[PDB]
């Protein structure tokens, strides 16, 4: 594992994300776990105390490599960094909670850029799912609107991104 300079004096979730980014030199702070893409989960129950902790750490890497949520991925990676650097233990829910706040306080920070990318991603998944549920409805809309079917999916995603991830009628 690469060493994180002063990971122990980081005061905010945004500053932690930015530290991992500069020291690994990777687009997003979870690319380093790519080997664990689609790894089977591990049942830690019954194992020795030591084995159980190692399995929880491996299962957290599987989450950072696999989760369908950018917010889960970012928080998992931050979890792993805090554990390796012996930072005070906080759960993945606490991490997400703290960076949900730091993004509302300043949407331009690293937390905020992360939330924006999570909303945009959720909006795209919502759009694809809706499309695949109402294939004929999307096609009817493309015909009438004089556009392609994918351009219709894109309009849904534009709408959903404007309202925190989910479609709402304007």
């Amino acid at each position: 594992i690469p060493v994180i300079p002063g990971i122990e004096g980081a005061i905010s979730k945004s500053e932690i994300i930015a530290l991992i980014q500069t020291t690994t030199g990777l687009e997003n702070i979870w690319e380093q776990y790519a080997a664990y893409e689609n790894a089977p989960r591990i049942d830690p129950t019954g194992l020795s105390e030591e084995a159980a902790a190692r399995a929880r750490m491996l299962n957290m890497m599987r989450q950072a490599a696999s989760s369908r949520s950018i917010l889960v991925r970012a928080a998992s990676a931050i979890f792993i960094a805090q554990q390796q650097a012996g930072l005070p233990f906080e759960t993945v829910k606490q991490i997400i909670d703290r960076l949900n706040a730091e993004a509302k306080a300043d949407p331009d920070s690293t937390a905020g850029q992360v939330r924006r990318d999570y909303v945009e991603q959720t909006a795209a998944q919502q759009a694809a799912a809706w499309t695949a549920r109402n294939l004929e409805w999307a096609t009817y809309l493309a015909k009438v609107r004089g556009i392609t079917v994918a351009e219709v999916t894109a309009a849904y995603a534009a709408n959903a991104a404007r309202h925190g991830g989910y479609y709402q009628f304007e």
